């Protein structure tokens, strides 16, 4: 039907569960990596110091933009409940600015791109994606 | 300073309770508008449906003006979440560090959520505090050793 939106929801929130466990997971690394720069420290090894804190600020900076990700995520799932209203009222979709920017700050991320790719043309072709019109368009509910 | 009283980095699980609030207020304001978009449907039927062509119209750009209304809400919504994300990083950074440390992220949010139309003039303070938190080419890897080793393998 227009049972889209629940399909992409649904994927929406499946990325959103592997940003989730990506996230888990550097972060349990930066444990460890904290304690090889307390040892290291110790035995007075000045150079692996350096280089883990490195290890470090690249994994703050990775974390950093996943949570970036779920945001933009978190912004188009808002966007397709919105869509189950503007459906609720009338019966169409209407070219969201808002799940149009998410759905390209993301089809950016590194690794998750190739469904984000294919799940904007899916929307863009719903056409929520790329009045005067309305002010008839919305007389459809009579 | 000297014998200080500060709240700890705390002030995150503070801000989140806020920002938290807020977006219980504006869940609110949407459910508001929804359930009256509900009733200027009817009216719009009757009015269709009796030939008042005048009324329709304008109970129409009374329909759009409520659909706005709700997208520039959940928009909002969506920068306080991001807020809220943010939160989650800092608490983040400060499991393994302890101590905040800047946001672009939750900078931009901050920046956009202080608009008018409604109590957020809190944005307006929220947005203070972060910033004397100190949230709103490098010595990074200093401050990060001295973080993680107590202060002994100090800072530049």
């Amino acid at each position: 039907p227009k049972e889209l939106v629940n399909e992409w929801s649904l994927k929406i929130r499946k990325e959103m569960r592997v940003v989730d466990r990506q996230i888990r997971d550097i972060q349990r690394e930066e444990e460890k990596v904290k304690r090889s720069v307390k040892d290291a420290a110790k035995k007075g090894q000045k150079d692996v110091c350096i280089v883990l804190a490195k290890e470090m600020i690249r994994s703050r900076k990775a974390v950093s933009k996943l949570y970036a990700s779920k945001a933009h995520m978190n912004s188009v799932l808002m966007g397709m409940k919105n869509q189950l209203a503007v459906l609720r009222v009338a019966g169409s979709l209407q070219k969201s600015t808002e799940v149009m920017k998410a759905m390209q700050s993301l089809v950016k991320i590194p690794e998750i791109q190739a469904t984000m790719r294919e799940l904007s043309k899916e929307m863009m072709k719903a056409g929520i994606i790329e009045a005067e019109m309305e002010i008839d368009r919305i007389l459809f509910e009579i």
